[PDB]
């Protein structure tokens, strides 16, 4: 008699077989009961030559003890399984109808007779693999025939659906997990991703873990294979997962197109945790080394990696180390690293590190704020950075201000207020005027929008210089669960991109207009 | 300073590339100190013919906050990983040496100098293919060299090591993981292992889980590739991961060698456990379904599954299914499975299952003990049973005789005192005399030798009809951490086999002379 359908707002992948358009709850079964036919409808506006295909599946029942208003018993499409992140695990899932040619109007049909109570269903869409990453899908389910009768269909089932594409799945290049994305655009408009290659499992340093950068000269459309931007091997014939190295951090020096990538070297420590196990000293055999390579061919290739560890860790810290992401460069020249290090008392505190002299040297003053860790930099006005920082009092994002790179620091009015969060790193970036379609400074920030956990992955735009966020300034992108870690770099003066840990991908890229942010 | 030696009591593995034969800490190393050369000795009857070589690994240090008595920073040879269960994770252990020819006495090499403080080395064995799962290996470090001078040597490194065949690892056939052993041997000699094949992952029902069997003609030797026992695919065309059938027990017809495995086929309930989701009823729909198939060609082929429900279940219980492991004939020729049920309060109680008509109809009476699960039964004297239960109080095993197939129990001598148990499930046999080479009634059993967690498989035996279990009278196995299940058979008259989870592969057979039980 009633059907539940949901549209759930998660990316559909241009390189997935499968991706859930929309998963139905039919609560109420008598056995026998069949879904003779479904009903689809797409927006008249909708870009249905890039559509490949539309499956319905069925996925049986529920458990007794597991509730009645959830609209799946498992996931159906797995961004963690190393033999398939791409199709709908079969064992879970089982086709009952395809079309691979797909009007406006849509009918799926079964002959699956229903058990008594919960029945599930879901409707994966494929798309072209040269789908638009700008493309949007409005999907409807307008009709459902259960013996022969139409039935009261239920739900929020309006969203607009946005394209995005799988950067790095799990088991790719066989890597166990890719996680701590950053991102930049340099000056030839290429977009560079870094992140983690985690080949052994998902944990953090200590472990096997290089850089791996992806290169995409197209605005995202495609990514030229995984490149190995920093490795440490065997070093001193220690093992391998004895010389992890991750976290990274990447900036163009938008001077001379210079591309930048620091991380955290660790040397030894067992096979136990760096935060927890990085001890005060300089060398490598005694704490976290600050690692750093660079680009001078628009990331291509990648110097060897140089120790600027004695430029800048005070002895007495257990661990110094980048703000995982991004920096920038100011509009006077200089490079800014977002830093952290946890001091002679185990309590962490957010920073900066900064270059005047194109990263020959690097200098650190003094910390931000207390018992903070992952922070972000922009240049909000002239000589004026903004920093946003990982707070582990939790709830919201503090916010600093440094006109004096890092030697004096002030409460910005937002500090603890304007941005929520799950302690959960998060990215901020600043547009200028000239460089963007609206012709106002911006502000742009993504993390998990969310006081509990890593869902709801949203980008938030601000006009005021980071003072107020409105809520019609913001797009959600991933209403369901993942790492959380995401960073953001505008691709031209249209369109921002975000490079992040998502409910679909180890690594997903998405492409948003600005004037979707700023209506 | 002084050198640390393990001999860890775990079995050496024939199919293996490496199995841990020493792990070796050097605590006090200053920077740069060379383990120029250690030597290792073989007891002199040593069939050292069977060993193909042995390895010399470095394994770098340990974390500052994991203290100083631990012999490696994390596990060398994975069970887990379906990458590689084979050879020692390449990342965490660097090779230094490899003798191919090896001698009563045997000296490895490395030239690799050490960090300050705790450094890790361990010993490679690897066997040829055809090793006697009989034979065993004497082997102790003997000397040190470190810096060209001798190193006091300490530790317990005395152990006798035994072989083991690794039957199911990880990853095997496209299966992440394989649980819940049971072996018989047939009147033709031939060893028959059963146990869940998980597909997805290693959770127990509801899941895609189908029943193996692992065939061997010579004695645990070599196993006949994986067939498929019991499987309920797309039945009713629900998904195959609400058609798992698994925790096997097998039985053989002593009189007309017909083998039969019944398991529990659970039939929709989301992706949730069963344990929990099992309701009252009898149909498919409503409740886990008692299945049976048997073998009328000495474990080759397997009969389509028969419905034994409506036969034994009380529609009242939420949950009925056999005791995992093995049943038995008795002398009179009834055939006998542990069953254990869940009642209408979800208050577990573990019973016995028989047919007096070669299987064709089953019948339970009365429930043993409150609070019992899983558990094993052996025929002590003729026409007494003794029933060996897993008890949620915890502690150690429940023990209950019957003489009347269940109709009414009385509590053995030996009860909730004899056998310690962390609540696993645990193997029980019985031998005549007149069928093993001591020429006593023997009692044999298998389980995790502990109250907390799963480690230490010890097969303990019993000369008074398990009134006793002297401490002279048991043989350790399996030292370090496992899924603990195991399940016993007499392969001959003077040889025991054991196939159970270890801390080496998912499913391993060992072989053990009875004259090593008791001496």
């Amino acid at each position: 008699d009633s059907v539940y359908v949901q549209n759930p707002q998660i990316p559909i992948l241009v390189d997935r077989t499968d991706n859930v358009l929309f998963r139905i709850r039919i609560p109420d079964a008598t056995k026998g009961d069949v879904l003779n036919r479904l009903t689809i409808r797409f927006g008249n506006e909708d870009k249905l030559s890039e559509v490949k295909a539309v499956r319905l599946f069925y996925a049986g029942t529920e458990a007794a003890t597991k509730g009645r208003s959830r609209f799946a018993p498992v996931t159906y499409v797995s961004s963690h399984n190393i033999r398939n992140t791409r199709s709908a695990n079969p064992s879970y899932s089982i086709r009952q109808d395809e079309v691979t040619t797909v009007a406006n109007t849509l009918t799926l049909k079964t002959r699956q007779p229903m058990v008594k109570g919960i029945n599930y269903f879901w409707v994966s869409v494929e798309m072209d693999r040269n789908t638009s990453l700008l493309s949007k899908l409005t999907s409807t389910v307008t009709e459902v025939v259960i013996n022969d009768k139409p039935a009261v269909i239920a739900g929020e089932q309006a969203a607009v659906r946005r394209m995005g594409i799988g950067v790095r799945h799990a088991g790719d290049d066989g890597s166990a997990s890719f996680r701590i994305p950053g991102l930049v655009t340099t000056n030839k408009g290429t977009l560079l991703g870094v992140y983690d290659v985690r080949y052994n499992n998902s944990v953090a340093l200590q472990e096997h873990i290089d850089v791996g950068l992806s290169r995409s000269t197209d605005k995202g459309q495609t990514w030229e294979p995984m490149r190995i931007a920093m490795s440490f091997g065997e070093t001193d014939g220690l093992p391998s997962g004895q010389n992890g190295v991750g976290d990274p951090s990447i900036l163009v020096d938008e001077r001379t197109n210079t591309v930048w990538v620091v991380a955290a070297w660790t040397h030894g420590m067992g096979n136990a945790r760096a935060w927890t196990n990085s001890m005060p000293g300089m060398t490598p055999d005694e704490t976290a080394q600050l690692m750093m390579v660079k680009s001078t061919d628009d990331g291509r290739t990648w110097s060897e990696s140089t120790n600027i560890t004695s430029q800048v860790k005070d002895p007495s810290w257990c661990f110094l180390l980048q703000g995982p992401g991004r920096g920038i460069t100011m509009r006077d020249g200089t490079l800014v690293f977002p830093i952290q290090f946890i001091d002679s008392l185990r309590v962490p505190h957010a920073g900066i590190m900064y270059s005047k002299d194109r990263g020959e040297t690097w200098h650190i003053h003094q910390p931000a704020r207390t018992n903070t860790t992952e922070a972000q930099v922009a240049e909000v006005e002239p000589g004026v950075l903004m920093l946003n920082m990982r707070d582990n009092r939790g709830g919201s994002r503090a916010v600093s201000i440094t006109r004096d790179l890092g030697k004096s620091w002030t409460e910005h009015s937002s500090n603890r207020s304007a941005l929520p969060e799950s302690i959960c790193m998060a990215s901020l970036i600043s547009v200028k005027a000239k460089d963007n379609i609206i012709g106002k400074d911006l502000l742009l920030f993504s993390n998990p929008n969310t006081t509990e956990g890593r869902h709801h992955i949203t980008i938030k735009a601000s006009l005021d210089g980071g003072v107020t966020w409105l809520p019609a300034h913001q797009v959600l992108l991933d209403e369901e669960d993942g790492w959380g870690y995401s960073c953001l770099s505008m691709i031209d003066r249209e369109t921002v991109g975000i490079f992040y840990e998502s409910s679909v991908a180890h690594m997903t890229f998405q492409a948003v207009k600005i004037k979707d942010l700023i209506r």
